[PDB]
């Protein structure tokens, strides 16, 4: 009995302190007018007691059910700011965002919840992952799929953004043996996205630089002569991945076939 409207209490607060967690600065209006009805309780100094018997009373919202559906909506949103980071979704996209996932019919089972869950699959793999060319190139989408999250959404249709999810997962799919299929795919992803530089302001200098040494590492052993060699090691004095240096690695590759048969 005492016990319901005690949970009552503890779904009100739990609901307060997301908002909280997600906007301490009280910037998002829309998405707290949306909760104005419980977050009030929260932000004047009711004691316990008093929200206990707001309860009872029926002054404040008392429909466990209800409470914990609204609750779950924006523990989504909560997950949504929290997977992209340290990347940062601007204010009006995490508002409209929000609006897609209240008016969704059944947002778990959409693509924005399975988006999200397999994003935080990506992360937490690449947590206690081994410096690996592997989860290297792992490590190098999932920036960028966080970035593109964070700029476009995870509602929208974005080709991009599904080609980022495929590619990473496959890449966890593949047994750590199988080096040129790896190689394949990261090149293949980086030669096939618009982006002539797309590692930086996104990967830390030092990250963007291990990339470099692992292409120049990878096609020196090809090449058979010391020509093609010093072409090859003059291209390693860059600190960016481009589309141009992989290019400039495949023509120097192509040229060896001349000196193979």
């Amino acid at each position: 009995a005492e016990q319901y409207h005690s949970q009552v209490v503890g779904k009100i607060g739990y609901i307060a302190r997301c908002m909280q967690t997600i906007d301490p600065e009280n910037n998002l209006k829309k998405i707290r007018e949306d909760y104005q009805d419980v977050l009030i309780w929260a932000e004047k100094n009711y004691r316990f007691e008093e929200i206990l018997e707001a309860s009872k009373s029926g002054k404040c919202p008392n429909d466990l059910d209800a409470l914990s559906r609204r609750s779950l909506i924006l523990q989504e949103l909560l997950r949504l700011v929290s997977s992209i980071s340290p990347f940062k979704m601007k204010l009006d996209l995490i508002e409209s965002q929000y609006e897609k996932m209240k008016q969704h019919v059944n947002l778990w089972k959409s693509d924005y919840h399975v988006k999200l869950n397999q994003l935080n699959q990506l992360t937490d793999y690449l947590k206690n992952a081994a410096p690996t060319p592997k989860n290297n190139f792992l490590r190098a989408m999932t920036s960028v799929l966080q970035m593109q999250i964070a700029q476009y959404g995870i509602t929208e249709d974005n080709e991009g953004i599904n080609q980022l999810f495929k590619l990473g997962l496959h890449l966890l799919a593949m047994a750590n043996e199988k080096i040129d299929e790896q190689y394949h795919l990261f090149k293949g992803y980086v030669k096939d996205q618009p982006e002539e530089s797309p590692f930086e302001g996104i990967l830390p200098a030092e990250d963007q630089k291990i990339l470099v040494k692992t292409m120049i590492d990878y096609a020196m052993p090809k090449l058979s002569s010391k020509v093609l060699q010093d072409k090859l090691s003059a291209l390693s004095s860059s600190d960016v991945l481009t589309k141009t240096l992989l290019d400039s690695i495949d023509r120097i590759v192509k040229e060896n076939e001349k000196l193979n048969a």
